[PDB]
């Protein structure tokens, strides 16, 4: 039936598990290249006027947004974007499904029960608001916002949640609490597995993976609410294999595509097809309280440094 070339900018496994998946299935010659969403961006920009690949699978939906804005894609509506939930059906700046989610990482926390179990704390904390109890002092590590996209994500999550002002009031109280402020997003999630530190604040399927391997970490999405990042699929303007392309997109938004992600693919993150098993590592995504993610304000790089600056000014130096 022809074949098939992938920009992919998930993991290699992720990558190479789905192209093997597909191609089985619809018996295309498919493969991948697998670059990370930036270098990705760049390349299919510079390569506008003669494309390729095909499709660019994986990674951050952002990018992907900013590419359609450049007129760099061809908008496709799988009939499988009936299974996706309204709130993510359509979800970049340009509308008509010039892009597509295939998975969501969720911001939250994990909790090391066993540490817990010898601060004198019994309650495992659910909120956000749970872990400016002093009985957590030295207790508690998120990234660095200046080094780390998650830490920033956190920003955007509490401005969207509560207002700037009071999500600045609450990272002062979240401060005394904080023993370290890592340079690495992925680091608390290490940290909690080991017993460095009681609660690790980042992206739960990297405290998923740690649980996997063995670490007593209980997983939260805090009941306040939180934010999110979002996987894409894209076709690309001017695709050599568009038909392969299109079965390529309703793969990977189907049941299947995305159950193999995680049963095969070791990808952690939760689904988006509202029909597909989730790993029992996963959650339930229809019930989740999560905030409509402004990618578009929260993404601008001017936002971005100013609430970072924000942060280091009243958070880190005051
Ligand atoms: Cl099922």
């Amino acid at each position: 039936k022809g074949r098939l070339v992938i920009y992919c900018s998930a993991t290699n496994v992720m990558c190479e598990n789905a192209a093997k998946t597909f191609e089985q299935k619809y018996d295309v010659k498919t493969s991948f290249i697998r670059n990370g969403s930036g270098s990705t961006f760049a390349k299919i920009e510079a390569e506008k006027n003669n494309p390729q690949a095909d499709v660019w699978y994986g990674g951050t939906l952002d990018p992907q947004s900013q590419a359609g804005e450049l007129g760099l894609l061809e908008a496709y509506r799988s009939p499988n974007i009936d299974q996706i939930m309204p709130k993510f059906q359509d979800p970049a700046k340009v509308k008509g499904n010039l892009s597509s989610a295939v998975y969501i990482g969720i911001l939250g926390f994990a909790v090391n029960t066993e540490r817990l179990k010898k601060l004198g704390i019994e309650k495992i904390p659910q909120c956000w608001n749970d872990l400016t109890d002093p009985k957590l002092k030295g207790e508690i590590q998120i990234a660095d916002p200046q080094s780390s996209g998650t830490a920033y994500t956190a920003i955007a999550t509490f401005a969207q949640l509560w207002g700037e002002d009071k999500a600045f009031d609450y990272f002062k109280h979240l401060h005394p609490n904080i023993s370290q402020y890592t340079k690495s997003g992925i680091t608390p999630a290490r940290n909690a597995a080991r017993g460095e530190t009681t609660v690790g604040i980042g992206f739960l399927h990297d405290y998923a993976l740690e649980k996997e391997q063995g670490a007593p970490l209980e997983m939260v999405v805090p009941c306040e609410g939180t934010g999110y990042e979002l996987g894409g699929v894209s076709i690309l303007k001017g695709a050599r294999n568009l038909d392969n392309a299109k079965l390529f997109v309703d793969f990977a938004l189907s049941k299947e595509g995305q159950e193999t992600a995680w049963k095969k693919g070791q990808a952690l993150q939760t689904l988006t097809n509202t029909t597909a098993e989730q790993s029992p590592l996963a959650f339930d995504l229809t019930k989740l309280k999560l905030i409509d993610y402004d990618f578009e304000k929260y993404g601008a790089s001017d936002e971005r440094k100013r609430l970072i600056n924000k942060w280091v000014d009243e958070i880190k130096l005051a």
